[PDB]
């Protein structure tokens, strides 16, 4: 089998992407944030504290003839941005772009943090990291990809995120029309439960490539590109007036600037992030100070190849017995 679904930016800055997901019988369609940096499929629901729901579409398990309470199971997750959610668990039928899994754990939120409530466009998350990170207790549950894998034509999914435009998540096949040149594959460590890999270096604008190992995660659920302070300083030094602002919480730059590109290495191959991808607009409405899309990972504890990086590539998440990651230009 295969599946193919369009993923759509939630706003004009590409802060996140939503993908429609069918849950239950008859189908209830929710718009979920596909997140390769976590491993829980959780949704706003009829069980979510009413004051914490503000415009989201909810899953109502009592209206699904295929929903079953997973007795005694609870979940609770905290994300890198400080947000969180928790609740209980149903199994139900879940379909993405024509690909159907029966008996998928659907984690129903009883509580969500303010960031989730305040974002009316995201109805929940669909985790695509390794199932070892799944938070369901006392019996850990599998991700949608893990459940689908054996049925897929090939045990892969691909992320093709757009810049200020829709893109695509495919399951079970590689669309050879969706990228240019060749796909370069690179080793993955699953030791921390992430799609963790080592970039071979970077360049800023038309500058020379610096060969240096940068370990980090391919994370579709993180907006920005988080890299070591040395690398980030080298980037922003090429932008007149850019500075790190403790009050704002990162590097800012004059909105009048033209940003240089940023290149990262994948083996001997190179992925170029155009300068415009690195502009996250005014820090507050009407400001001429703009927020940068490349930020320091110092104090996160891990480097993160988030959407800013991933959207410059066609990315293969290869879930073979020994997983790997592939990157192509597009």
């Amino acid at each position: 089998s295969t599946g193919s679904a369009t993923t759509t930016p939630i706003d004009s800055l590409d802060d996140a992407y939503i993908t429609p997901v069918q849950i239950g019988t008859p189908a209830q369609t929710l718009n979920l944030d596909f997140d390769t940096g976590s491993s829980d499929l959780w949704v706003f629901s009829s069980e979510t504290t009413a004051s914490e729901v503000d415009g989201q579409t909810i899953y109502t398990p009592s209206k699904s003839t295929t929903a079953k309470l997973l007795s005694g199971a609870t979940w609770s997750i905290s994300y890198g941005d400080g947000s969180s959610s928790s609740g209980d668990v149903y199994t139900d039928t879940v379909s993405v772009g024509g690909l159907t899994v029966t008996g998928q754990a659907v984690e129903s939120a009883k509580k969500v943090s303010s960031s989730f409530t305040e974002d009316s466009t995201i109805d929940g998350l669909l985790g695509l990291a390794f199932s070892t990170l799944n938070t369901v207790s006392p019996t850990q549950q599998k991700t949608f990809f893990d459940n689908a894998k054996a049925s897929l034509d090939s045990p892969v999914f691909t992320a093709d995120l757009g810049y200020h435009a829709p893109g695509t998540y495919n399951f079970g096949f590689i669309d050879t029309t969706a990228y240019t040149g060749s796909i370069t594959y690179t080793a993955v460590s699953t030791k921390q439960g992430f799609w963790e890999w080592t970039s071979t270096g970077y360049a800023v604008g038309s500058g020379t490539f610096k060969s240096t190992s940068i370990d980090g995660i391919a994370d579709t659920g993180t907006t920005l590109l988080y890299l070591p302070a040395t690398v980030v300083s080298a980037y922003w030094a090429q932008v007149s007036g850019a500075k790190s602002s403790s009050s704002v919480g990162g590097y800012v730059f004059p909105c009048s600037a033209t940003l240089p590109s940023f290149t990262f290495g994948v083996g001997s191959a190179r992925i170029v992030i155009p300068g415009d991808y690195i502009d996250f607009g005014p820090i507050s409405t009407g400001s001429s100070s703009c927020f940068g899309g490349i930020q320091s990972s110092a104090g996160i504890g891990i480097n993160i190849f988030g959407d800013v990086a991933l959207k410059a590539a066609f990315v293969v998440f290869n879930g073979a017995t020994t997983p790997t990651l592939g990157f192509a230009s597009k």
